[PDB]
């Protein structure tokens, strides 16, 4: 797929600003997830500032920004050895459905809009959205590859 | 149990929203399909649609619940509600996304009045209504 250099810079530069507040931005991300769909808590076996709840939210942030660089360099999302199968196996094992990915995307954009209020743009969201969509498509491709 | 103070919060706020109920229905499903676009697959062009009339039902049946929960203590068609939602696979995630979008339409849309008790009033009225729908949804083989 095609991913312009401006879309890459929008994600990289905005993530460079959010790197220091990534911990607090992780808790707020899951606060909106658990506010929109509280049943999402059941998939996580882990009091209110839970470290693996932030560490998972950390991953959603950092892997999405890393995805934007791959979409510009090669045009696809590439995972490493024993990593693509792990992503698919875990999300499949806990029954992550499309609604969970799409609520997380909505909450992610809401956490990127309230973090940097003066960087966001109708072009900024599409950069983070496509980077998040291609990342989910790769996770879902390995989940649907258990034939 | 549903206190009289919680009833007044819903009844009075809905009286203001009665005139804008039509547009408030489209706004409810616009946020639903924005948060979880896969919800469209459960339904069947979509400018003005019967999805607004369906969203009308979500609005009007929730307001009816607040009056019923205060008058009698229960939500009072029920067999049809459970049967339809069961056949299309409406899960808990769908009910709570609709609740979030509903509350965003009751506090952030055109009704500009809000309170820590106002949201909880519509939330409990929506929960007891959904609990009754879900009680009839568990009328499957298990
Ligand atoms: C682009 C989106 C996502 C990415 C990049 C991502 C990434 C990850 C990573 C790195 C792990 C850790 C695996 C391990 O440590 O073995 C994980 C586990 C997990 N993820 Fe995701 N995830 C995403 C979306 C989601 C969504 C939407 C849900 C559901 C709300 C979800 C639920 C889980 C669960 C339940 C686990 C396992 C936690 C545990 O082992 O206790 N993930 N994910
Ligand atoms: C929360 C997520 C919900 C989803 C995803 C959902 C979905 C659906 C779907 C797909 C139908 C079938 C429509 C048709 O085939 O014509 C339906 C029917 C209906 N829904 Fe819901 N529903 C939800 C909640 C509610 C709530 C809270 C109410 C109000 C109490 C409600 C009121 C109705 C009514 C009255 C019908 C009857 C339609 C008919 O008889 O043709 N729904 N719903």
């Amino acid at each position: 797929v095609i991913f312009t250099e401006e879309q890459e810079a929008l994600v990289v530069q905005s993530w460079n600003v959010m790197k220091k507040n990534s911990a607090e931005l992780g808790l707020k991300l899951f606060l909106k997830i658990f506010e929109i769909a509280p049943t999402a808590k059941k998939m996580f076996s882990f009091l209110e500032q839970n470290q693996k709840l932030k560490g998972h939210a950390m991953s959603v942030f950092v892997m999405t920004a890393k995805s934007a660089a791959q979409l510009r360099k090669a045009g696809k999302v590439t995972f490493g050895e024993s990593s693509l199968k792990h992503m698919g196996s875990v999300h499949l094992k806990y029954g992550v459905v499309d609604e969970h990915f799409e609520v997380t995307r909505f909450a992610l954009l809401e956490t990127i809009k309230e973090a940097v209020p003066e960087m966001w743009s109708p072009e900024m969201k599409n950069a983070w959205a496509e980077a998040f969509n291609h990342l989910v498509a790769a996770i879902k491709a390995e989940m649907q590859r258990l034939s």
